[PDB]
């Protein structure tokens, strides 16, 4: 199969030389684009009496409708478009186009060589014939007569330019995509461009080449390969240090992954408090709402609180207020809809289904409520926009406290863990209760035996032993609020070599804890996390308790900025991309991850 | 800045028009281009006439001495390259160039657009002039004066086609490397390209990008980010089959890394041997040869032997001879030696020093003569070719024996840990028999990583306690992890690597060999592979088994039914992020990968 394109403006002796370029065996079809002015419609005539004879090939003549005369650039854009269609329509496979390139302005043979080079071509060529037919030889072919004569004498210059093979992203463009509205008036047709598509489509994808391109050096460096497709002043501005006022709108675009969220800490106070409690099912059973002032300042305390004041600061919804079934049923409504407003995309909740038993409620209904509301609560969301939420159940230690709840919570965890197999699922358990207790193991033997995955969660004791017995002794594959790590060098180099994820929540630390805020330079009692991430370690930011710290992950991400000086949003970027891949998620559940977090919202700050 | 570029054909009057683009802010200066065709010299004399009576930005007209005029392809060839080496010289920044495709042939029109395209300019532009003039008034401007007459009548018509970016990689092509000579005539330059080279560099990078860009989308499942620059052709090999037979030179070229290699199985028979004996230092004390015959077909036997026949097997190397100094010294160079041939990156070595102790030489004496015969034979090899090796020790236990031996090891090894701290490094333990986790906890405390040995013992309950009690980060041979669908999960999902090796668990425990399809005694390489376990492919015992990394990647095609190439390079990759490696280490060993080698078949 071998078909042949043309261009022609005044000359139109160029196609008859043009079928030549195989000689005898000529093209199996033949294809001709002129433009609109009067002065080629003699030429054109001229085209049928010519193909009128040797009948072999089919024969097809085309022009543009809007193209009288090159006046302007626009013109040159409505013939880019209409030539583009053209060769789209008329040649629908590139191994087997011939483009030539001598008739029309010497513009339009310039676009007809960018098309070749755009779409393919299997060969480009240009026309020549000695100046020896004419009035008194001195000019070339003019009528049918010596044009035959030049065919028949060999009196034609070919120059194959060679072919083109065009580029891989437009190589597979398909004419009705992009139509023609093609009018038939005799034996020639006549095209227009109705819209612009195609020349928008064209520079989008070059762009994305070029910007490919500039940055397919460093594909290891980024975190999610889909950058490489962002102009590379992006990329200067993803190196350049995170604002927290300017880039909150980019924070809050991001897709976000949620590892270490409490579910009895959200609806605390305020509001959602108040819309927790209106949709109790038995509201003669709900303890009237305590007083619990927050500290002034509050997110940000001037000093700060402690562990048991900000536990104090939760009272008023969880242990005491969750026994009620519609009061659950809205907790978890609620969360979900927050989670869906901040725009995470993966979530693990911490729950405690033995906390909110009752005398007719087992912790196994419970656990099912929770997880059957989280998942009605998914099913409704579209799948781009869904946030797939898995559970860990928390079995929290107690100073001489009972060990009849975490037995049950470890029993309820591995049973859960093989119940559901889609949807939400129990991945884990959150050993909370280390602290004091443990510097008396051989509880979790059997979550291990199961698969289910360990996180052990800090005490604000700023031992080092703790951490050794969670890494070793408990087999935990991430660590709660492990702000003390650089102490021990040796056990920051173990954390990251063996891959153990460690959750930071921002607020929550600065709230119970304090660190300085807006410190130029990194001093001793900085915040871990720049080191953590220098030092190797996959680092996580979560909220820990929505409700209790008033801040949602975007101003926990955007805090960070405080609190680290200096902190790159790639390193925001990389704390995602920790998050997706400690997550306690199968081969299905990463997959659905990995394909949201690769959609980075594009940066509108990009001008210095 | 601003620097006009055009060209000339049998017209002149082309660029006294051109530079007319911006009106009456004009030029900073003007570069012409033109072939050495006579029908265009007094073009070039009327061009002289102009610019002798049109002062102000600088003038320049060069003239492609080779090229007159257009017959075949060569002589386009030729002006594109002399075009591409003068776009280089006389415009080295693109954000100040400034094309018009005006004159010349519709070829050389065409080859500017390229050029700009390629390079990137500022703008390109083509000026057109209302035919008014003439003693008929229907002809162009020709003349002077009717130059003259179109700028002031404002008949010139200017279609601005719009900025180029060019390329990534050709916007920073410098024009040293690329030179154009130049023979000058008066004012008129005559230049001309020496060679090819421009044209073929640029053919190059624009396949090379052109493949990076076809292999783009889908860059997420292949296992070097540097194979996107190969051809679709060799992807598509590299997604087939492996062939044991023609894959031999591609596999051996391949760099590898090896994490199971025992030091003292390496020389243990044959020529290797007697090279080893002949070094000792107290050659009256060696010990006598045994007898020892290999099972037939070695190294593919008939019928599996076993652990006992295996380890009998290399009796006359190790404990029996490195005790000598000497044979311990070429031992090692000769197992560098056997490094190198292999093309080995990465190496892990593992040796028991308490074996190899004397009453004159402590455990200490041998495993600081061991880690320094490496550190040297790693030193006189040139970086881009060096294997780097490291240390592990062996905590082997036995049925009663001896517990002092292991303490020994374990107290070893800490102290070595944090005795050396660059090149050849002690990085973690050998548990060869290893629940036992009261000893092993010091070497935790210190971070020694430690990698358990399964024995001849098809259980499930000690690769449960090698990755929970004993805090295992690899597992050798561990052949039956499938039997127990919650440790196969749990291995894939806790990142613990698997550390296979062909021959050995070939002649040890027994495979089926060729099969058409996966059946019940299949290896498990693949099922591993499609677990989302990390597998590693090593070699045991290289003078036992009888067979080097390369020899055991290519029998993987044998024990696996339809195994592709990416595995073999998704394996070197896990085993690449399952070494005991430092940061250093891991960055050398990945600027290593990279470079995998070019398919010589494809087809
Ligand atoms: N930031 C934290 N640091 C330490 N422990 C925490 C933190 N947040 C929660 N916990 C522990 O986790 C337990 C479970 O918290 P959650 O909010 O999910 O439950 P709850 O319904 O509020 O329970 P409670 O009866 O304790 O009020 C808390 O009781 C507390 O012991
Ligand atoms: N395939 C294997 N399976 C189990 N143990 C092995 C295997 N190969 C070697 N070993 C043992 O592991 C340890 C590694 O030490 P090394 O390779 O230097 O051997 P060695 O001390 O020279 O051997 P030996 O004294 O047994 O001949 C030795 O105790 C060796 O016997
Ligand atoms: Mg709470
Ligand atoms: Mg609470
Ligand atoms: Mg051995
Ligand atoms: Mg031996
Ligand atoms: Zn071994």
């Amino acid at each position: 199969m071998r078909i042949l394109l043309c261009s022609v403006g005044t000359s139109w002796a160029v196609v008859p030389e043009a079928m030549q370029l195989l000689g005898s065996q000529g093209f199996d079809e033949v294809h001709v684009l002129t433009t609109a002015s009067s002065k080629i419609s003699p030429g054109v005539e001229q085209l049928l009496r010519y193909f009128e004879m040797h009948p072999g090939p089919r024969f097809s003549i085309s022009r543009v409708q809007d193209f009288e005369d090159l006046r302007s650039e626009q013109d040159h854009m409505l013939f880019e478009e209409v030539l583009w269609r053209w060769l789209l329509q008329r040649a629908p496979q590139a191994a087997h186009r011939y483009i030539c390139l001598a008739g029309g302005y010497k513009t339009i043979s310039a676009a007809m060589q960018r098309a070749a080079a755009l779409f393919g071509a299997c060969e480009v060529f240009h026309v020549l014939c000695e100046p020896r037919f004419g009035p008194q030889g001195n000019r070339e072919a003019s009528t049918l007569e010596e044009v035959e004569q030049a065919i028949a004498t060999n009196a034609l210059r070919f120059v194959r330019l060679g072919p083109e093979p065009g580029w891989p992203q437009l190589r597979l463009l398909s004419a009705p995509s992009f139509p023609l509205e093609s009018t038939l008036q005799g034996p020639v047709h006549w095209v227009r461009a109705s819209d612009m598509r195609l020349r928008q489509h064209v520079e989008g994808v070059l762009e994305r080449s070029r910007h490919i391109l500039a940055a397919w050096e460093g594909i290891s460096e980024l975190p999610i390969p889909a950058l490489a497709a962002w102009p590379p002043s992006h990329l200067r501005w993803l190196h350049e240090p995170l604002d927290p006022v300017q880039d909150k709108a980019w924070v809050q675009a991001l897709p976000k992954v949620e590892l270490h969220c409490h579910l009895g800490g959200f609806a605390t106070h305020g509001e959602l408090l108040h819309k927790v409690r209106q949709e109790a099912a038995n509201p003669e059973s709900l303890p009237p709402v305590r007083a619990i002032p927050l500290p002034p300042g509050w997110p940000i305390p001037e000093e700060p609180i402690g562990l048991e004041r900000y536990m104090r600061l939760g009272d008023n919804n969880g242990s005491a207020l969750l026994k009620d079934p519609g009061c659950l049923r809205a907790q978890c409504r609620l969360l979900y809809e927050a989670l869906l407003a901040d725009h995470v995309a993966y979530a693990e909740i911490r729950c405690s289904p033995a906390n909110y038993a009752s005398a007719s409620r087992s912790p196994w209904v419970v656990l099912q409520e929770i997880r059957n509301h989280f998942q009605q609560a998914m099913e409704e969301t579209p799948e781009d926009r869904r946030c797939h939420v898995n559970l860990l159940l928390t079995a929290t230690r107690e100073e001489g406290g009972d060990r009849s709840r975490i037995a049950r919570h470890l029993a309820l965890a591995i049973t859960a863990a093989e119940h559901w197999k889609n949807g939400c699922r129990v991945v884990g358990v959150d050993l909370a209760g280390f602290e004091d207790r443990t510097t008396f193991a051989t509880d979790f033997e059997p979550v291990h035996r199961v698969g289910l995955a360990v996180t052990v969660h800090a005490g604000e004791n700023d031992d080092v032993e703790g951490i050794w017995q969670a890494v070793f002794k408990l087999s935990a594959r991430r660590l709660g609020h492990a702000l003390h790590l650089s102490r021990s060098p040796d056990l920051l180099r173990v954390v990251a070599e063996r891959g153990i994820a460690v959750e930071l929540c921002p607020y929550a630390n600065l709230q119970i804890k304090g660190f300085p805020l807006d410190e130029e330079q990194e001093g001793s009692e900085t915040y871990p996390l720049r080191g953590y991430l220098a030092a190797g370690v996959a680092v996580t930011l979560n909220t820990d308790n929505l409700g209790i710290s008033q801040a949602s992950l975007t101003d926990n991400l955007l805090l960070t900025a405080r609190l680290c000086p200096g902190i790159t949003r790639l390193e925001v970027l990389k704390t995602q991309v920790f998050a997706a891949q400690a997550a306690f998620a199968n081969q299905a559940e990463r997959k659905a991850l990995w394909a949201r977090l690769a959609q980075v919202p594009v940066p509108t700050d990009t001008e210095q």
